[PDB]
């Protein structure tokens, strides 16, 4: 088991970037990878993801910012796809784990149907760098705003 992971449920795990040599450790353990960071700041092609049969979805964020709401309801819809599946999804953008951290409170928020307050809670417990900036916090409350509508 990949032990830099940290799971928000049963199926949902967020995590630092897997360096190249953690590739398998991680392909043997998640079925599914959501990929927070820019392909230029990538130190091997997504194609390594491919040939190893993981599925990917590779929907960046600018380091230090936040998805707009529309990005991570797209995001959200398809780790929701993968789980119905029956896969475990990694969900990693670069070491800082403000974009990571903030898609993990979401998943808790739109699977769970937590309230933000208690998904930040949960999360920030797993790793107390989770949500990182304003705006990470606001699209957060955004979200909340457009599940309770
Ligand atoms: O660029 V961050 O994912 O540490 O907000």
């Amino acid at each position: 088991m990949w032990p830099s992971a940290r799971f928000v449920d049963d199926n949902v795990a967020f995590s630092r970037m897997p360096t190249e040599r953690e590739l398998d450790e991680v392909a043997k353990d998640f079925d599914a990878v959501v990929v927070l960071v820019e392909e230029y700041e990538l130190p091997y092609s997504l194609e390594e993801w491919k040939k190893r049969g993981v599925e990917v979805l590779h929907s960046p964020i600018p380091d230090f910012t936040a998805p707009s709401l529309e990005q991570l309801l797209e995001i959200l819809r398809w780790i929701e796809a993968r789980v119905r599946e029956g896969k475990k999804v990694l969900i990693h953008c670069m070491g800082g784990l403000g974009r990571s951290g903030t898609v993990a409170v979401a998943w808790l928020m739109y699977s769970k149907g937590l309230p933000l307050r208690e998904a930040l809670r949960r999360v920030r417990s797993l790793r107390p760098g989770a949500v990182e900036t304003y705006e990470q916090m606001e699209v957060l409350k955004e979200l909340e705003k457009f599940l309770r509508s």
